[PDB]
């Protein structure tokens, strides 16, 4: 039976599988209201991807498609519908067991990108590239149903029926008109509309433990605030256990936070077969640690393990 | 010790080492005149990261530092000067014997991204929170300005005056500006990374064929354009992964060359072999350029080390 295993990456090794950005910090939140169901950086212990989650760190919250017709919208700007496939150019086919293509950002807000387009004719193609918005809580942000609108702030210059990429940035703004809420999931396929294939909800289940998260800050083109986005494994991890596949020998791995300079372990965590973590922490807030500590695997323990408090 | 192993990931699921693109194709240009001696996306196969490498796909051509001033340049636009930390926010010590900050650039061409900001100071009638703008930038890799190993850099913008002095900058890279004959995109002219007439050191070496019938084989990569004419590509020696597996695995090299297989898993067939070799480059036994027209779910699979007289099945 294949042992189980983690990379070997400190902090600062590591990058958030909810958008492109480094982890920042370890961070809890004992008092969250909301429901912890986030569908990228999902993957079993034992390597299934699920939710929306891919593999490519260029891959998430990004998108692939073809732009059809400049529209009208009520938010300010100038606004454009854009077809999505897969993002290997692939069509996204609506009936596979998937939430939305992969990749597709599993929270509401404003995301700030870049869009870029290659023309298909040429001998060179024409190229231009805009800054854009996608509200993703917009009952026209319908991915599942192969179409996404974007708005710009350039006028004119976005072409129909040319080859379009979306690389996303960061945050337009988290104002309250914003509507940015990291736990409040898209409706993928439009306002009224039940999002089906989810990854589950995360939870701790025993008392005293809280979710501990991979903390990443956003930037922001414009207002004030300092959001921030939690996964619940890097993306170097999703990638290390899909290729590894061990199986799971129970549903629950200990991990060790070590300091490397020392051998000292600085705390400990439940790595649950889902794929995220759990501390004995009563307090919200950043682990403060410093960023070369990494987390070893060391045993697989039974569900009722009792944590030493962090 | 440690067998030597290469992740099971097909193109389809890599990225590029030297910049934030998926890979896209496998691509020869066995005529290619310029030395090849990029400095990100290099790795030994026992896991030496050389050059500017580091590990973080978000941190290749990325840039993290504080905006000094606007400053005055002949070309068109406005431009700032900002200094460059480590990518983990440290202070760069221009001593240690690295080319430049890791992540920094490794080639000739006008970046385009966007610059960010969020402000140190905060606003006691804003919820204590900080003031943010982030604005489209170019830095020209080409210019005297451009010093990394000095600690600064310069980048432009079409916003006139809505960038702070003094303030945390992020650069993210988003592809290039243009590439017109004003703009010197040569992927393989590494920038003068302490400024114009000084010599650049601590390079990851160049690579090539030591062997008659081989060209080097690359991870190719398209990047987006601003504006203009053009299909820009970019050519790495391994792919991010590549570089995150070798580091990670740390395993003894046996040899100089690693014989793999490119292998379709549908049908278990081989369809070409490569040589890996130990400063982290391929080698293919092809007389023509372009790209290898093969399906995105083959992958590169370790057959065994093999000594100097090893010669390779013609693609
Ligand atoms: C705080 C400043 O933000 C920018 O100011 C621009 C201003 O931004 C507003 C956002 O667009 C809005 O969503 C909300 O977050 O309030 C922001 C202002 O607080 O928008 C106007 C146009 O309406 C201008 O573009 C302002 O420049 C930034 O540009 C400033 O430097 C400040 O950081
Ligand atoms: C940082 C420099 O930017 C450009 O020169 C600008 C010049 O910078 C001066 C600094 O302000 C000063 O502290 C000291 O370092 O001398 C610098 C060079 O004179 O400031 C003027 C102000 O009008 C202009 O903005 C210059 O463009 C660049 O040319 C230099 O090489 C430095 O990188
Ligand atoms: C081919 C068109 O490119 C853009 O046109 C913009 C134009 O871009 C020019 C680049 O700035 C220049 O480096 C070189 O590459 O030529 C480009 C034009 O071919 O720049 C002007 C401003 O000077 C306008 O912004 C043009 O819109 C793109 O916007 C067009 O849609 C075309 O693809």
């Amino acid at each position: 039976s294949k042992p189980f295993t983690l990379p070997i990456l400190t902090l600062g090794e590591l990058t958030n599988s909810r958008f492109p950005l480094p982890i920042d910090v370890l961070y809890t939140n004992p008092n969250e209201s909301a429901i912890v169901q986030c569908q990228n950086g999902r993957c079993t212990l034992d390597g299934e991807l699920q939710g929306t989650t891919q593999l490519l760190p260029t891959g998430i919250c990004a998108f692939r498609g073809k732009v059809t017709q400049q529209v009208q919208d009520e938010h300010r700007g100038t606004h454009w519908n854009m077809t999505v496939t897969n993002l290997n150019g692939t069509p996204f086919d609506p009936t596979e067991d998937v939430p939305a293509p992969l990749g597709t950002p599993d929270f509401s807000g404003q995301i700030y990108g870049v869009i870029s387009q290659r023309n298909t004719n040429t001998n060179l193609p024409a190229n231009r590239a805009h800054e854009a918005v996608i509200a993703t809580y917009s009952p026209k942000f319908t991915p599942k149903l192969g179409n996404i609108q974007f708005s710009t702030w350039e006028t004119q210059d976005v072409s129909s029926g040319q080859p379009t990429k979306f690389t996303p940035v960061g945050l337009a703004s988290v104002d309250a008109n914003s509507h940015f809420d990291q736990w409040t999931l898209p409706s993928y396929s439009g306002a009224l509309t039940l999002n089906m294939n989810l990854a589950p909800s995360v939870a701790p289940v025993f008392p005293g433990e809280c979710l501990l998260f991979f903390r990443s800050f956003i930037p922001l083109k414009g207002g004030y605030g300092n959001p921030a986005i939690d996964c619940l494994m890097p993306q170097e991890w999703v990638q290390h256990l899909y290729q590894e596949s061990a199986p799971s020998l129970s549903d629950v791995a200990l991990v060790r936070y070590v300091n490397p300079e020392t051998g000292r372990t600085l705390f400990e965590a439940k790595l649950h077969r889902n794929g995220f973590l759990t501390v004995a922490r009563n307090s919200a807030g950043p682990v403060v640690a410093p960023t070369n500590g990494y987390f070893r695997f060391d045993s697989w323990v039974n569900q009722f393990y009792t944590l030493a408090p962090m």
